[PDB]
C-alpha cells in the first residue's frame, strides 16, 4: 500500500498471537513495543529519544506480522509511550519513502 | 526520489538561511530542530518522546526547503538530540510510505 501522512501511520501488528496497534516510524532505527511477555532470553539495551533514554529488553528472532506482512527480527520491549515499528522491520516488509 | 530504509533517511534542509541535516520521520507529528534563531513570534510547548518531554519554542509559518522541495509550516526549536522533519512538513512535499 501507499500510506499518506496526513494522519499518524498506524497499522495493526500481530505478536504473540495478539493484535496491537503500532506506528510505522522511519525515524526509529529499532522496533520498540509496550510491556508484554515474549519467549526466550533477553539482552539489555538503552535507547534514546526526545526527552532522554530508557532501558528496554531486547528479544531477537521474534515472529511479528506488520500490516499483513510477515517479519522475523529484533523487538525491544519497555516503557515506550507508543508501539513503534522501526527500520529494522520496515526493511523486512519492503517499505520505502517516496516523494 | 525513492528512499530505502537500510540507513537513516537523512536529507539536507535549508531553514532560516542555514543548512542542516535532518531525519525524514514518519513517527513524528511535528518538525523539531536544534537551537537556532527564527523570525517572528513564538509560544512555548512541551513535546514528548522516548525518555519524556522537552520544552521547545513553536514558530509558525516557517519556510523550509527539504531535499530541494519547499514547504511551509510550524517548526519547534529546542534541545532535541536529532533534527526531525515530521508529518506536518512531510505531507507538504508529497511524501508517502510504500510497501
Ligand atoms: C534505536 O531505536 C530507537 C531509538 C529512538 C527512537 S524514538 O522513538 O526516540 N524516535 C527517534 C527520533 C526522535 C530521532 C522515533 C520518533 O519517530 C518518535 C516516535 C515516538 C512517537 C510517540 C511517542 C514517542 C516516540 N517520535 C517523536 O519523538 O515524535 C515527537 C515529535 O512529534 C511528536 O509526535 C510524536 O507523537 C506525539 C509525541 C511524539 C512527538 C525509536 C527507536
Ligand atoms: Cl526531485
Amino acid at each position: 500500500p501507499q500510506i499518506t501522512l496526513w494522519k499518524r501511520p498506524l497499522v495493526t501488528i500481530k505478536i504473540g498471537g495478539q493484535l496491537k496497534e503500532a506506528l510505522l516510524d522511519t525515524g526509529a532505527d529499532d522496533t520498540v513495543i509496550e510491556e508484554m511477555s515474549l519467549p526466550g532470553r533477553w539482552k539489555p539495551k538503552m535507547i534514546g529519544g526526545i526527552g532522554g533514554f530508557i532501558k528496554v529488553r531486547q528479544y531477537d528472532q521474534i515472529i511479528i506480522e506488520i500490516a499483513g506482512h510477515k517479519a522475523i527480527g529484533t523487538v525491544l520491549v519497555g516503557p515506550t509511550p507508543a508501539n513503534i515499528i522501526g527500520r529494522n522491520l520496515l526493511t523486512q516488509i519492503g517499505a520505502t519513502l517516496n516523494f
